[PDB]
């Protein structure tokens, strides 16, 4: 039989990672610089100033990703019924453009939320086995890039910290801007969740595809 990916994506352009990349360590910089964030570092971390680019010193490394469906090369659960869609087989290879609505961050991840199209929602998994933060809230919600994570945490984390995040949106937990960056307003969401709701959507460039590693 034939051997799966580790997982399938959108895996974007040279040109759009980096400008991703950027806008993501700019974030970072401001951020940690921000009087509302260091305010709060009591609510961060449980340890002066922070230095938010090394505390999520585990970064990829080269081409940034919006992951739809992790298949542990067919051991994970819905893996074999995802690659066998049409949709899939189809889209292979082929580009998208992807619109990041904003900018987060959490003591353990920071990533850039995505806002997938109708279109691209045909390629967003939809498994028996779903996690109760998906619950309530739209398909694709979980959609996102990693940007970074804190030393000692795990792959899945980042999308698990942007549900939780949509999750307090949508009990209006929100709050109103604490500050506004030069892409947009932040937002303090409590127990060191940080959101940056961008002004002007950004769009990057992609290819939905299959990573063996
Ligand atoms: N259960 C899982 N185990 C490992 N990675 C998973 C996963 N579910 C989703 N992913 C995503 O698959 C990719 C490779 O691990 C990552 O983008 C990761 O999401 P993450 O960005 O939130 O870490």
């Amino acid at each position: 039989k034939d051997f799966l990916p580790l997982y399938f994506g959108w895996f974007l352009t040279k040109k759009s990672s980096e400008t991703l990349r950027k806008a993501g360590q700019v974030f970072l910089e401001e951020l940690g610089n921000h009087k509302a964030f260091k305010k709060e570092l009591r609510h961060f971390i449980s340890g002066e100033k922070l230095e938010l680019v090394s505390y999520f010193g585990k970064r990829p490394p080269g081409v940034l990703h919006c992951t739809t469906k992790f298949c542990d090369y067919g051991k994970a659960a819905g893996a074999e019924e995802y690659a066998q869609q049409e949709v899939v087989k189809r889209s292979y290879g082929k580009a998208f453009k992807l619109s990041i609505s904003a900018l987060f961050v959490t003591p353990k991840t920071a990533g850039a939320q995505v806002v997938l199209t109708d279109q691209e929602l045909q390629l967003w998994p939809s498994d028996l086995d779903k996690p109760s933060a998906s619950e309530g809230l739209p398909p694709g919600s979980r959609a996102h890039v990693t940007l970074g994570c804190a030393a000692d945490v795990q792959p899945a984390q980042t999308g698990l910290d942007l549900l939780d995040i949509l999750q307090q949106v949508k009990g209006g937990s929100q709050g109103e801007a604490v500050g506004e960056l030069p892409r947009g307003k932040l937002y303090s969401l409590g127990k060191g969740r940080w959101m940056l709701s961008l002004t002007k959507k950004m769009e990057v460039k992609a290819i939905f595809t299959g990573y063996y590693g």
